[PDB]
């Protein structure tokens, strides 16, 4: 509780003794509220059924109340200081193990395959570095992995742009990357001040669910994902526009892509952030037949 990793006075001696000092680079921003933390872990429901992929551990603040409720716990940390000082703060948990080495390199299905054998159902739980939040996330739900969900901290305008709804000023093809995986909603927001150093942007805490199976019907995903970013490339345009400037088929054949949006009941004229999932993917599977 008090003599945890994570209240202010405990942080500090932990990092004096080591005499670490933060990368901003690598977005060393540590917690320093356990109330937090228990929250992060409740919203999680970590329990001996739980199997936890943590990234970005620091000094073990969220690590160390992971290890109290789950089955095993797996954390990648890219900075090679920190090992030392998690090796000592974490001596009292025997189901941990920390991986050096940067989570965008690392093959998260092997690693998954390897140390998770006896879980019931993996979680990812972390308190992610703000520099690289988005590919993260992207990396980990392109890859398919065997995850039942995803809570995270991260900045508010990303979380508020990953589950977005599509009234939202945040509505993107970020939104529907996110959304087309999981079901998402933000669950908490932070202040600053739960970290050291605080970091210079606001903070919430995001929960995924992976969907058994996409959320829309596509016949070719990489061409679905192509469109939605063309569809979004300007926000004040037509979708015609940005689908004739934006993918390489819309000059060569703006014709047919006229003749698809007639055929699927969709006028040109709006702009491509009114539109939905579900029209994205008849927009999709009918230029794919006919761009191909
Ligand atoms: C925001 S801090 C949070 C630390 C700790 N989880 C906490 O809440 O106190 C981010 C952490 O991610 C680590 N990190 C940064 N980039 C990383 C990467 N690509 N892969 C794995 N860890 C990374 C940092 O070294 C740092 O420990």
């Amino acid at each position: 509780m008090n003599k945890d990793i994570a209240t202010p006075i405990r942080t500090k001696e932990i990092l004096k003794k080591y005499g670490f000092s933060f990368k901003k680079s690598l977005g060393q921003n540590f917690l320093i509220d356990t109330n937090i933390l228990n929250r992060i872990v409740d919203h999680a429901e970590v329990t001996e059924k739980t199997g936890v992929i943590e990234i970005g551990p620091g000094i073990g603040a969220l690590t160390e109340q992971l290890a109290k409720r789950a089955k095993k716990v797996v954390a990648f940390e890219i900075d090679q200081r920190l090992l030392p000082i998690l090796k000592d703060t974490l001596s009292p948990y025997e189901n941990v193990t920390v991986i050096h080495q940067d989570v965008l390199k690392a093959d998260v299905k092997s690693v998954i395959e390897e140390q998770f054998q006896d879980c019931d159902e993996i979680m990812v739980v972390a308190n992610l570095p703000y520099y690289v939040t988005t590919p993260i996330i992207m990396k980990l739900l392109e890859e398919h992995l065997p995850l039942k969900g995803i809570v995270v901290m991260l900045q508010k305008e990303v979380a508020e742009r990953m589950a977005a709804d599509p009234s939202s000023k945040e509505y993107g093809s970020l939104s529907i990357a996110v959304q087309f995986y999981t079901e998402a909603k933000t669950v908490m927001i932070v202040p600053k001040t739960v970290f050291v150093p605080q970091p210079n942007v606001d903070s919430a805490v995001i929960r995924l669910i992976l969907r058994d199976g996409p959320a829309v019907d596509v016949e070719n995903e990489s061409f679905f994902f192509q469109l939605i970013k063309a569809s979004f490339a300007q926000r004040r345009k037509t979708l015609l526009n940005n689908l004739v400037n934006n993918l390489p088929e819309g000059k060569a054949q703006k014709s047919t892509i006229e003749q698809v949006l007639e055929e699927t009941n969709i006028d040109g004229k709006r702009r491509g952030e009114s539109l939905s999932i579900e029209e994205f993917a008849a927009l999709s599977n009918g230029l794919y037949k006919a761009l191909f």
